[PDB]
């Protein structure tokens, strides 16, 4: 089927019922948002609103009756988990492409530009070693290793030089451990604070012969056609459904006593966050076509931002 993601019908106190594709003055609201908020707070609405999402917090008895199971995590790993598959992917994309589309249309100077990518860092730290949440902090990692965004050659060097400490920990730490993640690693490296949502993405992927990624990462071809790649996602799979309980008990902690932000809890809903992207017309167009559009805007972004 589809996403169960339905944009063009999805309502707001924050979103205008008629909005068109990357309304500047949206777009204007968003960056002020995560500009304005603290690293860890935002970290915690992406990770409470995982949770949702892959249904490890708040699912109601008509949603469990409903699962067969009690987590999520377990239900992805069958096959009627195909819908939530679906949404999961979405989800993860639009994300990563958010990120993308803050760094080269949200900011004005290079000095802006650099902090921004300073501040994503952070966020990106803060899913990692404080929530847990592997799979959002994965969305992150992949917009930071966008060819759009890698290419930003002044604005690296303005993160080299200005937010230094921040971009060793980037390049030293994040990055070898993204590739951990991604060879299927992730159970026994686990950050200081444990996990509470997994990477996800390429176990989802492999299960989804069909599925779409923007710029087509985690589509398993050359060097990732490896048996011994897939064994690990796929074991870990098994572990992970038969261990769901852990995840809940690990997100309860680390969100006890957690109050929303209600704007900042609208924009880290994927629908919300495709209208502001494709707006509400458009934000219903097919997958394929959809992510193609902004690699094209983006490609166009980075190039006016950093000429070669």
């Amino acid at each position: 089927t589809v996403s169960s993601f339905r944009p063009n019908e999805f309502e707001s106190k924050f979103l205008p019922p008629e909005n068109k594709p990357l309304e500047t003055a949206l777009l204007k609201r968003a960056k002020e948002l995560f500009t304005n908020n603290d690293p860890k707070v935002i970290a915690q609405h992406v990770l409470s609103m995982d949770c949702r999402v892959a249904r490890i917090l708040g699912v109601s008895e008509e949603m469990r009756r409903n699962m067969g199971v009690s987590s999520g995590l377990e239900l992805i790993t069958l096959p009627h988990g195909h819908q939530l598959r679906l949404d999961i992917i979405e989800r993860h994309n639009t994300m990563a492409i958010g990120i993308a589309v803050d760094i080269l249309g949200c900011t004005g100077t290079l000095e802006d530009r650099a902090a921004t990518l300073s501040k994503i860092i952070q966020v990106a730290v803060e899913l990692k070693d404080s929530m847990g949440d592997l799979y959002s902090f994965s969305a992150l990692m992949k917009a930071l290793e966008m060819p759009q965004i890698t290419r930003l050659e002044k604005t690296w060097t303005a993160l080299r030089h200005q937010y230094t400490q921040t971009a060793i920990l980037y390049e030293k730490q994040l990055k070898p451990f993204s590739k951990l993640l991604h060879e299927g690693r992730e159970s026994t490296c686990v950050p200081p604070n444990n996990v509470s949502v997994p990477l996800l993405m390429p176990l989802v992927t492999l299960m989804e012969r069909q599925a779409v990624t923007f710029e087509g990462t985690d589509m398993w071809e050359k060097n990732d056609q490896s048996c011994e790649i897939m064994l690990n996602h796929l074991a870990t799979a098994r572990f992970m459904a038969e261990a769901a309980d852990s995840y809940r008990m690990n997100a309860e902690r680390i969100l006890a006593g957690f109050q929303p932000d209600e704007e900042m809890n609208e924009i880290c809903k994927t629908e919300f966050q495709m209208r502001l992207l494709w707006g509400s017309k458009g934000a219903q167009v097919n997958q394929t076509e959809r992510y193609e559009k902004f690699n094209q805007i983006l490609t166009a972004l980075s190039r006016k931002l950093e000429p070669p």
